[PDB]
């Protein structure tokens, strides 16, 4: 009962922290380290993350300044930015790279509203896996008589209860992405 629960609780919160950082890849006014996460160069032979390659750093509200560890990789980062989805025309100094992020068009916030629901909806479904693979559980223990009727009934409601209390919390994970795409 006890490992079934407090196991699906602790994968439940682990879901939801994924899903916090999955929606901080998102584009947004009000710029982030996270939105260049996704983006990657070829790093000799393997793809690489820039996140890793530089070191991200956000002066004003809607300005970037970028410092590449290894000066060389400037141009290739630089690029990457630039065709990335991110809709920013990066500049450099010789070693910063500097990136302005224009106001994100009306027409494109929606879509990434929607995306922001749809990574929500990704790690609900995660959520809920969980708790059927702990409900499955707290099943055969009834059916094996491994426990009381009464102690799974309790178990039950107990994981019922910390189900709704983490979709919960990506619905307003997503509703506070929502609000910083729509500012």
């Amino acid at each position: 009962i006890d490992e079934a629960l407090f196991d699906a609780e602790e994968k439940m919160e682990k879901a939801v922290a994924v899903a916090r950082d999955d929606l901080s890849t998102i584009r947004t006014g009000r710029a982030n380290p996270g939105m260049f996460s996704g983006i990657t160069i070829d790093y000799y032979g393997a793809a690489t993350p820039i996140t890793q390659l530089a070191s991200i750093n956000v002066p004003e509200a809607r300005l970037v300044v970028i410092k590449p560890y290894e000066a060389n990789q400037l141009r290739a980062i630089e690029t990457a930015i630039r065709n990335s989805d991110l809709g920013v025309n990066p500049t450099n100094d010789g070693a910063l790279i500097r990136v302005a992020v224009p106001q994100l068009t009306e027409e494109r916030r929606r879509e990434l509203v929607k995306q922001a629901k749809h990574k929500g909806e990704e790690a609900k479904v995660s959520v809920r896996n969980i708790r059927r693979k702990a409900m499955e559980e707290l099943h055969r223990i009834r059916k094996e008589g491994e426990a009381g009727e009464d102690e799974v009934g309790r178990a039950e409601k107990d994981l019922d209860k910390t189900t709704h209390q983490y979709v919960t919390q990506i619905d307003e994970l997503v509703k506070h992405k929502e609000g910083e795409l729509l500012e």
